[PDB]
């Protein structure tokens, strides 16, 4: 979900609103590297 | 779970019996395509 900042007078970085006026409420985001699986190629060909 | 149609007098499609007499009640089924990972093949051999 999106978020913005308030008037930010002093030590207001804690104060953070909701910016639903522009962005949606169910966005999709991943964290870290993407899922992946490992294989070894030349070994398999030689084995076959 | 399986279901069966009724005698269907008129607009009786809403009426729908359960065919649990014959079919089991936990049959498995998939919807849409199957799971599928992807790997470009020749690029990896050439790069190695």
């Amino acid at each position: 979900q999106a978020v913005k900042t308030t008037a930010a007078n002093g030590d207001q970085g804690n104060t953070t609103w909701q910016k639903d006026s522009t962005f949606a409420e169910r966005n999709e985001i991943g964290v870290g590297n993407n899922f992946a699986m490992e294989i070894n190629l030349n070994a398999n060909l030689w084995r076959n």
